[PDB]
RNA sequence: GCAUGGUUGUCGUCAGCUCGUGUCGUGAGAUGUUGGGUUAAGUCCCGCAACGAGCGCAACCCUUGAUUUUAGUUGCCAGCAU
């Protein structure tokens, strides 16, 4: 339910390309590609069960981050589910940091939305 | 006219000149404005740590090509007499 219900394709990248600071995460060396201890990915994920307890407890807005082309169809649907928020094309340089910009153009949008339905 | 105001030529109607808020730099500064396409054009798109805006481009002005209403003299003459 934890170790062997994942399976499947959860391995490395290659040889070439890796981080050194990740020398404690993998457990073996395959063609290229690296093993990753999945025994250790159960309580770190537990770690961030934890966390997102402490923080979702609370009335707490929350943002999903995806650009990888194999991740674009879930952030979107679980975003939608749990009600929180969500970016999945790319992400503007400074969406955060230049919040107030950011939501001037969110206010253009909205105001030229209710323009096309609620005015004329 | 090499002390000036005003008026003009020229590159050339060529496509440029900047600002606000953010980020990167010890700092002067940088990014946006670089790259690939497209356009008559910093015209637009896709990328991209930037998101937008302003003066220049474009539009508003004049004329020409089609047509409707209003108006028939000094304009026009079709069906009518001269
Ligand atoms: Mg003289
Ligand atoms: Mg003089
Ligand atoms: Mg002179
Ligand atoms: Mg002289
Ligand atoms: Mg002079
Ligand atoms: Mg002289
Ligand atoms: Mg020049
Ligand atoms: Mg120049
Ligand atoms: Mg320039
Ligand atoms: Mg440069
Ligand atoms: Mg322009
Ligand atoms: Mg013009």
């Amino acid at each position: 339910m934890k170790q062997l219900l994942e399976a499947g394709v959860h391995f490395g990248h290659q040889t070439r390309r890796w981080n050194p600071k990740m020398k404690k995460y993998i457990f073996t060396e395959r063609n290229g590609i690296y093993i990753i201890d999945l025994q250790k990915t159960v309580k770190k994920v537990d770690e961030a069960f934890n966390f997102m307890r402490e923080v979702a407890s609370d009335n707490g807005t929350i943002l999903f981050v995806g650009t990888k082309k194999q991740a674009q169809e879930s952030v979107r649907d679980e975003a939608i589910r749990s009600g929180q928020y969500f970016v999945n094309h790319r992400w503007l340089g400074g969406t955060l940091t230049n919040f107030e910009t950011i939501q001037k153009r969110i206010q253009h949008l909205k105001k030229i939305e209710k323009m096309e339905a609620d005015g004329t």
